[PDB]
């Protein structure tokens, strides 16, 4: 059937009056929820346009409406009808079986259609758009929610009033960023609807500072085992309790039913698939707590409802499908003439949510036509003779794309308009519905805000945001930490991470990995890396170092007293027949060893440690030489004993200096604990062959001293002989005690060194006392 | 007009009978080169199909041909006619001015078209493909060379027989890789054809081991200044002498004219735009030398020509445009009845290159129809009643894509077939034409090879490759070099580079950059990097080192002789009242200095450096102490002089050893030349405070010796006194001479050290001789 209303400017019309019915019938039984209501809405819109004094005052508006019944071949044939009526007006009727006349001259062909207002489903809209691409005719839809038509490459002459899916994805992104829900999951659908929406959502996510936890898809219909598996995979992540949904109504209902059966609480926000329908939450009211829903902006129209109420098949015979709709709504037949008793005013009527979009499309087309007529021939309001061929390219790319007008039948409360972007898509105007948990009984959706160009909503109506009694429901991954514990570990996630402290001795210079520097130095607080840290020149405490200094001072005082007693008693008979010069050399050696023991506790460094070990070796050599001379020079001439003593001392000094110079006495800093500040404590001259050769030389010197001491028949000055014997015995005992002590305490930092220094000082003091005792006894006797 | 031929299965046809003529007429005057020839070819093809016993023996074949005249609206309306005839057969004629009957029942509507054979230009092909995409009808073209239709997303039910532009780009890539022409330039065009070809060529280039020099584009038509500028930019590169061209015929002719005007020799290969046309090379014969041309594979048909020769408007009234073509070819009108005198056999006829392609398209459609009829209803050869509704989806995606048949009117020489790829495009078969420089007069194209699936051509007909007298003309960038000079520099090119040698001391580890290692070591030949190179322990030559060794041996022999003379003459009066022990100490010091001078020419190392400098300092101190003792101990006790001498020697030794240990005597290797092998020649103990303190101590010792030399009234042993005076004078002179010599030659490698060693050896020998002369004189006197 064809619905034709006369007029100079006629517009196309497409509405699915019927529904799917299989290949048995033509295309299916007549529908009464989508097609007839939108058809009557378009008729009312054109009636108001014809009666509008401000809009199109001179010329009227025609109407050419064809059935679509949600079919493909039928819609294609109806588009062929439109194109044959529009373009084929140039060629007359060809030769056919018509014997009355050759061709039609005035009738049998309507005027060229200016535009078409039709196409609700995705497939029919795609087909109409692809068919009307080449014929240079504009096309506007009213329920085209598919986002695959936004591209102008495949669909150029196509516009829509409802917002596409990427607008809804942007609204989802805005409502997620408003609540700081960076860590969010997504659920897709295997149908035609949802894939482009999820793609746009993921693109907007990866665009600006937000990521996604997981990406799952749900099929059309299968066993509940797959639903249980996918919901378990969703709830597997403990930190994932918020997710977006882009599925249908039945799929959302079954998902909520499965969630209620599994008894798990979540905070779910969905797309327009949920909507304001109540059948999707039937039997699952205690499972959608704290849910956010996106509703398409649509307000009821009082004038359209009043016009639809006063409808009857008696005085309104224009619409051919009106009788079919009347027979479908009320079970009756017009043959028996019994349908007149029924009235439409008695039965309650609910307006379709798409009526406002249809009337907006019609009024936008009317405004575009008015603007074209005003900008083309402004001489008079009558029809211009220069616009008889409908030029769709100009009317599309010059007028309808840039429209600025207020919404029709809009209440004084709202302030909205109708515009189109560069892609010919309507602006995204949505409403936010919250699952309010009102204590007055049942739970129902509550309007809390709207999203047109900017997100403007309040928390005064949100149940989990109004009192702020507890923490705001949000999913976060790695937010809590500062620039003190920088380590980051990522098991399987790239967007977020796990903020973990690193080692305290490791520098902090990168926000993804922790760099571990050397153990001998600590990082700096200037945020530049890990380098050396300044140490102290003096490390030993004053109280502990006072002992060695006091011992050295006492030894020096004893040596000075012995030297003074030897100088004063220079004419004594005991010192005359003895090594007076050798006694002075021994006193000088004692002074030198005391000075070396005092300097051994100075600021440690390379030269410090080398001088300390050289002084220790020289002290050992000079004490051995002094003992050997006292054992030898007493009895082998008086000038050869000191000569060979100095010779052996110089030889031992050269040996030890060679042994210490052949090695590599560095100045490294080593700390015993794992994480501690490294300070200079000991020299790098660790266990090597130098100390072994020094110990071997000391042992050889001790053996020579013992061989010289083996004499026991000395009848002259037995007191000094027994004193030297006791002194060498004490020295050997101290050396034997310090050998295993130093060998076992070598791992110590300052205990072994201090113990060895104290032992050396005590041995030197004992030797000085034993040397001074013979001179004191000789002075007391004579 | 419509050409209708009876048949159960009717095939569609579209041909541009007319051409562009402006909006004044309908669409333009009738053509006689493209439309009528292809229309007659299709008519002859269907005529042969009807008489073919092997192909469609039972059922005939219909025809429905509509005019296109290379337009958009006309072709759109004629495709509208096809769709109205095919799909609208379900519904009868609507109510119209026809008063004879309600609607047509048998006539006024032909059967549904099974397929359509039409579309030559790009725009008409795009329009037909976009229109017939929705009605599930297959479409095959005969001259659709546009490559933007290969995608199945926008054009799914579209097939072609001519190869698209990407096949030609692949053929160009193959013929370029055959000649090893990696470095090539490209010239594009601003028209509709050429952009996708250049894009595919660049994609194939960047795909596998070949790059492009430049990418220029030429507009449609402008002044010659732009052409001169673009050709100058093309010839700017000296190594660029090979170019590909994807332009039209007129553009190629104008470019050849500009090149002949500029007088530049080039080797240019072009696309099918050049072809075998002779008007494009008129006036520019001496400019396209050594040119390669791609020609579309097309062979003449004898049967089609014989059928076209026997044509007349008397017994052939089917074609409506035949009368228009006859009136266009011969200037006459059928009103005067004077056109019968002219005959088509008299005037020569040239077959169009697209005749074979449309014939192959029609025969492929017939083969697909036969295969479908055989695989659907194999019961009988008659038409099946189950295939009355033409199902285009199965007929397309099951039969026309996979066809295996030989080409019609196939000459026994060639071996080719007709196939379609996954995108429904014909296989790429081209011919290679070479600008042969034959000495028989004018120059013309010569067929040298064909390209269907693999490049098979010979050089026996190529003028620049048959004798191989000179090098093959090829453009290369950075081919000549090996893994010996690895450096690479790239001024403005990324694909190729410039192969330049690097520094010989720099290791080779990457083919893009040269890594320069340290100067103190040379890279290895094992291709592992740059590390240290083994040196020699001994560096001084044997002949040069024999001098110092001989001097040391002579000094040691002199010292031994002096010691033996002193030991034998131990009872001499001169040696009795003198320092005999001091003489032995001086002899030992001479032996020590000789040993130090001998060891100073050993293998250089850290310990070697320390021992050498310590021995030099000890020798200086020992000679100073020996001189001081000889000046002092001769006259202040006999046991105190040697004591203070040994004390001063030990003090100087401690001073010099401290000065040498406080420094950092490394073991680095330094080479004087910039690029030479580094060997251990000079030590790390460079100019510092240690040598300054040593020189200061030596100067103080020399000043003390000179102060002791002030005695001039010695009456005992004046001979030894004057000998010691001459010795100390010679030593001071040698030291003063070696000071500035060393200060000036420190920059040398081995001259300064050898000179200093020789001077030290000479001074030691002179001192030994002066010391032995007094003992020798005393022995001679007594």
């Amino acid at each position: 059937k064809v619905l034709t209303l006369e007029g100079d400017l006629v517009l196309g019309g497409l509405f699915p009056v019927h529904q799917k019915g299989g290949p048995a019938e033509d295309c299916g039984p007549v529908n009464e929820h989508r097609g007839i209501q939108r058809l009557e809405a378009m008729l009312f819109a054109l009636d108001r346009i014809n009666r509008d004094p401000h809009l199109l005052p001179g010329v009227r508006l025609g109407a050419h409406i064809l059935d679509s019944c949600s079919k493909d071949t039928h819609a294609l044939e109806q588009a062929l009808d439109f194109v044959r009526a529009s373009l084929s007006r140039g060629a007359d009727g060809s030769r056919h079986i018509c014997p009355d006349g050759s061709y039609a001259t005035h009738g049998d062909a309507p005027t060229a259609i200016t535009g078409v207002i039709g196409g609700s489903y995705s497939d029919v809209s795609i087909q109409v758009a692809n068919l009307l691409r080449l014929f240079q005719i504009p096309q506007i839809s009213y329920a085209s929610t598919s986002a695959k038509l936004s591209d102008k490459s495949r669909y150029d002459y196509f516009a829509r009033t409802v917002p596409p899916d990427f607008f809804q994805a942007k609204a989802m992104a805005e409502i997620l960023r408003f609540f700081n829900w960076t860590y969010v999951s997504t659920v897709a659908s295997e149908g035609d609807y949802g894939e482009t929406g999820i793609e746009a959502f993921e693109l907007e996510a990866r665009a600006r500072n937000i990521c996604v936890a997981t990406s799952e898809k749900v099929g059309r219909a299968m066993s509940r085992a797959a639903f249980e598996g996918v919901v378990r995979a969703l709830l597997q992540k403990p930190s994932a309790r918020v997710a977006v949904l882009f599925t249908r109504s039945e799929d959302a209902r079954e998902l909520l039913a499965a969630s209620q059966r599994l008894n798990a609480s979540f905070t779910w926000v969905a797309s327009d698939g949920w909507g304001a329908l109540e059948s999707v939450v039937a039997g699952s009211e205690g499972a959608a707590e704290g849910a956010i829903t996106i509703e398409l902006a649509s307000y009821p129209i009082s004038d359209f409802a009043s016009y639809f109420q006063s409808l009857d098949p008696w005085n309104n015979s224009r619409n051919p499908w009106f009788r079919e709709f009347w027979e479908q709504r009320f079970r009756c037949s017009f043959r028996q003439r019994d349908c007149a008793a029924h009235s439409l005013r008695a039965v309650p009527f609910e307006q379709e949510s798409k009526i406002m979009f249809v009337v907006n499309a019609v009024y936008a087309m009317a405004h575009a036509l008015h603007n074209m007529h005003r900008a083309l021939c402004p001489n008079t309001t009558r029809l211009c003779d220069a616009m008889r061929p409908v030029n769709g390219r100009r009317l599309y790319k010059d007028f309808v794309l840039n429209v600025k007008f207020d919404a029709p039948f809009r209440p004084a409360d709202t302030h909205n308009e109708v515009r189109f972007d560069r892609f010919g898509d309507g602006i995204g105007r949505y409403n936010i519905f919250t699952y309010l948990r009102a204590g007055s009984g049942r739970y129902r959706y509550q309007k809390v805000g709207y999203w047109a160009e900017g997100l403007t909503l309040d928390t005064s109506l949100i149940p989990w945001a109004s009192p702020s009694a507890g923490p705001l429901p949000a999913s976060r991954c790695s937010e809590p930490c500062l620039q003190n514990e920088v380590k980051s570990v990522q098991p399987g996630e790239v967007c977020c991470w796990l903020c973990i402290p690193c080692q305290p001795y490791e520098y902090r210079l990168d926000e993804f990995t922790c760099a571990d520097c050397g153990l001998g130095y600590w990082p700096n607080a200037s945020l530049t890396g890990c380098f050396e840290l300044p140490q102290e020149y003096i490390r030993w405490g004053d109280a502990w170092a006072v002992g060695p200094v006091t011992i050295a001072c006492l030894g020096a005082l004893a040596t000075l007293f012995v030297l003074g007693v030897f100088v004063r008693h220079n004419a004594t008979p005991v010192v005359k027949a003895s090594g007076r010069e050798l006694c002075y050399i021994l006193l000088g050696g004692v002074f030198l060893c005391y000075c070396m023991t005092f300097i051994f506790i100075a600021k440690p460094s390379t030269a410090v440690c080398t001088l300390r070990r050289l002084g220790l070796g020289t002290a050992f050599s000079v004490c051995y030489s002094a003992l050997l001379t006292k054992t030898y020079r007493i009895a082998i001439s008086p000038a050869s004993q000191v000569a060979i003593c100095l010779a052996l001392i110089s030889g031992q000094l050269l040996i030890v200096v060679a042994w210490l110079v052949v090695e590599a006495p560095g100045t490294g800093k080593e700390t015993a604990p794992e994480r501690r500040e490294v300070v200079t404590l000991r020299c790098n001259h660790r266990d090597a062959s130098m100390l072994g050769s020094l110990a071997y030389n000391v042992l050889l010197i001790a053996l020579c001293t013992l061989y010289a001491f083996k004499t026991r028949k000395c009848p002259e000055n037995f007191n000094e002989a027994k004193f030297i014997g006791f002194t060498m015995y004490t020295t050997c005992i101290i050396w034997l005690a310090f050998l295993p002590i130093f060998y076992v305490t070598s791992s110590d930092y300052r205990v072994q060194t201090t113990t060895m220094c104290v032992s050396v000082s005590l041995s030197g003091s004992v030797v000085l006392g034993c040397l001074f005792a013979p001179k004191l006894y000789i002075i007391l006797f004579q």
